[PDB]
C-alpha cells in the first residue's frame, strides 16, 4: 500500500517529484486493474497539480460522488454514462488542496447490497466488501494513497477491513453529502480510505483545514473500552481472533482496557437502524423505484420491495429510539477515551457467496454518529481482519491518535 | 388565490374532474404569467393524474429543485439548459400522490440575494420577495393552489408576506432536501406556499403521510408569546402595523397574548447564522465559485468574495452557539403554545431598489429549525403584510392550527 503522508513529506523536501508519485500510481494501477477491477473509469491523463499539501497524491472517488469531468454511475444501468455538471463538495476540498482525480472506484448500486465485479487484492477469490468497494480494493492493491467512499451501514469500516487498509468514518456531516447519491439522510456518511492512520489524518486535514488534524501523535496509554456487540449476534472466530490480538497489543503499549456492556438503549438503536435506513431509501430513491423499477439492482430491488410498509409512524419511533440511543452513549464516553470493537463478522466472504458481507457490526455507529476507524490486525489463511476503533463524536482526531498508537502498539 | 384543500374536497365529491383542475391551472397560469413572470418553465402539457389525495393539484417547483422532465437551472446562467437525471425526493412525494408538476418558478441565483424578473401579483412595480420569488408570486397571483420553495434565511416566510400567501417551513429536515441544490447544509429547509394554512395542512399530509397532519382544525384560544426580535433592529411602521392588527384579532378570537424577550443564547444565534451560513455556501458552492467565478450573479459573487476568509474555527464556534440557543429557545416554549412575531421589515421593496428584502426577521428561526407558518394580515398601500407563527420544534401541527386560528380571528 501506499503512504500518503510518506508521499507529502517526500514532495515537500523536493526528494520526491508530483509528476513522479501521480506517475507511480498510474502504474501501479495498470499493474493490477485487470486482476482487480477497482476502477469504473481510470483517467490515465490525469496528472498532478502545481501546488497545495495534497499535490502529486492520486484520489480514488466511489462512484455514487458527483464528478464533472468523469462520469459518475452510481453503480447501476439507470445511470449508465450519466454526467453531473458540477464535482461534489468533497471532490472540491481535494481538488483545491492540489489532489489529482485520478479515477472513479466502483460502487455497489446506489452504494447497497449488489456486488460490484471488483475483487480483493488479497485473493482474487474474495470479495472486496462494500459498498465502497473499489476504494478499498485500489488502496488495498496499492493503486493509490487515498480514496473516498461512503457509509449508510457499514460501507467503509467493513470493506476497508476486508481489505487491510486503514480506514475512516468521521463524525456525522462533518464532510459534505451534497453531490453524494443519497441512500439515507440520516445515515449517509462520507469516508476515507488510506495506508494507515497518518495518512488518514494527513487527508482530512487537507480537506478541512481544521487544526485538530494538524500534528496528530499517536495516543499514550490510551483508555480503551471493549464490545463485543452482542445485540449483533454470534461473531467468527476470526474475527474475535483479532480483537484479541488487538487488545494483548494495546496493553503491552501500555492501555487500559476493560471490557464494557452498552447500554440497554444502544442495543435497540442498533435494532433499528434497518427502520431509518430502509424508509428514508423509500424516499431518497422514489424515483428509480416508482420509474425504473426493474432496472433497480436485484437485491436493493428486493430490500426496497419488503419495505414497501413502512410506516412515518414506526420510522419516526425509530428516530426516537435513535436520540435516546445517542444520549446514553455519551455517558459512557466518561470512563473510557476510546471503544475497541470487530469491524466486521470476520474475513472478507468467497465471491461464489455472491456478499459484500454483513454490516451488523457497523451499522449502529453510523446511527450514533461517533468517528470509527479501521485498524488492520492480522490475517487468517491469508485474508486481512481488523478492529474498529470508536472515539466520542466530534472527537474525530483522537480515534485517529488511538488508532495510530494501537497500529504501532500492534509492531511490537 | 387558488385552495388546494377547496380543490381536493370538490373532486373528492366528483363535482370536479381532475382535468378540469389542472385545465384550471394552465390557464390560471396563462392569464397572468405574462405580467408576473413567476415561471422559468410552464409545461402546458401537463396533466392530470387520475388517483391519489392531490390528483387534480398543480404544484409549482422552486427551479433548484430537481425536476427528470423540466431542467433545473438553479436561476443561474452556470446553469443553462441543466436537465437533472431525476426527479427529487420531495417531488415525487408530490407525484406519488397524485400531483400535477406544473411547471418550475423562479429562484434568485443559487438561491441568494441577486433579484429574478418576477413582479409581485400586488403591484409589479415591487420584489416578490425571494429567493422562492416565482413560487411566491404565482400563488399570489392565483396560478396554482401549491408551489414548493425553500429557506436558508427566509426564502419562504418573506416571499410570502411580500405576496400575500400562506406559507410553511416545516420543522429542519422533515422534508428532505435530496436532490435540493444546497447553499447551506446546516439550515437550506423545504417549504411551501398555498391559500391558506389549511392548504398547506392538506399539503403535508398528502406529502408526508404523517397523522399529525391529518384532521387538522383551526386551534381555539391558543397561547402566544409576542417577540420583535429586538436584536435584529426596529421593523418598518407597516410590519409593526400588521403585528398589532394580528395581536389584536387573536386577544380578540380569545387567545392570550404576551410580550416575551429571547434568552441572550437565543440573540447570538441570530448573530452567527451570517457565519454557518456562508461559511458553507463556499464548500456548497466550490466548484462554480473555483471554476466559474466570474459566471456567479453579481451580489452572491460579491458575498462570497466577501466571505473567502472565514476559518473552520470561527464556523464551529457559531455552530455551538446555534446549538445552546436551540436550548434555552425550547424552555421559552413551556409556557406558550407559539411565538408571534414579524414575517418581513416591511412592505414589498420597489424592484428599483434591486433587493428581494431583508431576511433579518427570518433567519434565526431557520437556524433555530422550528416550524414557522405566515398569515397573511393587511395591506398597507395595496403591499401585503403579514404575521410569522412559530410553534416548538416537531409541532408543525400546532402552528398551522394556530395560524388557521389566526385567519379566521382576522376574518372577523
Amino acid at each position: 500500500m501506499i503512504s500518503l503522508a510518506d508521499l507529502q513529506r517526500r514532495i515537500e523536501t523536493g526528494e520526491l517529484s508530483p509528476n513522479a508519485a501521480i506517475a507511480q500510481s498510474h502504474a501501479a494501477i495498470e499493474a493490477r486493474e485487470k486482476e482487480v477491477h477497482a476502477f469504473v473509469r481510470h483517467d490515465k491523463s490525469a496528472r498532478a497539480q502545481a501546488s497545495g499539501p495534497l499535490r502529486g497524491i492520486a484520489v480514488g472517488i466511489k462512484d455514487i460522488i458527483d464528478t464533472a469531468n468523469m462520469p459518475t454511475e452510481m453503480g447501476s444501468e439507470i445511470y449508465r454514462g450519466w454526467q453531473p455538471r458540477s464535482d461534489a463538495p468533497v471532490v472540491m476540498m481535494l481538488k483545491r488542496a492540489g489532489a489529482t482525480i485520478i479515477g472513479k472506484t466502483t460502487t455497489t448500486a446506489f452504494a447497497s447490497r449488489d456486488p460490484t465485479a471488483t475483487l480483493n487484492p488479497h485473493n482474487t477469490g474474495h470479495s472486496p466488501g462494500g459498498s465502497s468497494s473499489g476504494s478499498a480494493a485500489a488502496v488495498g492493491a496499492g493503486m493509490i494513497p487515498l480514496a473516498l467512499g461512503t457509509q449508510t451501514g457499514g460501507s467503509v469500516i467493513r470493506p476497508a477491513a476486508y481489505c487491510g487498509t486503514a480506514a475512516i468514518k468521521p463524525s456525522f456531516r462533518m464532510l459534505p453529502t451534497v453531490g453524494v447519491k443519497c441512500y439515507s439522510w440520516a445515515l449517509d456518511t462520507v469516508g476515507l480510505f488510506g495506508a494507515r492512520a497518518e495518512d488518514l489524518a494527513r487527508g482530512l486535514l487537507a480537506m478541512t483545514g481544521r487544526s485538530e488534524f494538524s500534528g496528530i501523535v499517536p495516543a499514550k496509554a490510551p483508555r480503551i473500552g471493549v464490545v463485543r456487540q452482542e445485540f449483533a449476534g454470534a461473531v467468527e472466530p476470526a474475527a474475535e481472533q483479532g480483537l484479541q490480538a488487538a487488545i494483548k497489543a494495546a496493553e503491552r503499549a501500555g492501555a487500559s482496557v476493560q471490557a464494557i456492556d452498552l447500554p440497554e438503549a444502544v442495543h435497540e438503536a442498533w435494532r433499528i437502524h434497518p427502520i431509518i435506513q430502509d424508509f428514508e431509501a423509500h424516499r431518497a430513491l422514489a424515483w428509480e423505484f416508482s420509474e425504473h423499477h426493474d432496472e433497480i439492482a436485484p437485491m436493493l430491488r428486493a430490500s426496497l420491495d419488503a419495505t414497501v410498509g413502512l410506516t412515518p409512524k414506526e420510522y419516526d419511533e425509530a428516530r426516537r429510539i435513535g436520540r435516546r440511543g445517542r444520549r446514553e452513549l455519551g455517558e459512557v464516553f466518561e470512563g473510557v477515551d476510546v471503544l475497541l470493537t470487530y469491524s466486521a463478522p470476520g474475513t472478507a466472504p468467497a465471491k461464489a457467496l455472491a456478499s459484500t458481507g454483513d454490516p451488523r457490526y457497523n451499522r449502529l455507529w453510523t446511527l450514533m454518529g461517533n468517528p470509527c476507524v479501521n485498524v488492520p490486525v492480522l490475517k487468517v489463511g491469508g485474508l486481512p481482519i481488523g478492529v474498529q476503533v470508536i472515539a466520542r463524536f466530534g472527537n474525530d482526531a483522537h480515534a485517529l491518535a488511538t488508532a495510530w498508537f494501537l497500529e504501532d502498539a500492534l509492531a511490537k
